[PDB]
């Protein structure tokens, strides 16, 4: 369907990515 929230989830994931990347960037 043509929704806008799915397009916005990209920004929501960017926040989760920052922490997810920091965990691997700092350890492992």
């Amino acid at each position: 369907s043509g929704n806008y929230v799915l397009d916005l989830i990209y920004s929501l994931h960017k926040q989760i990515n920052r922490g997810l990347k920091k965990i691997v960037l700092g350890w492992a």
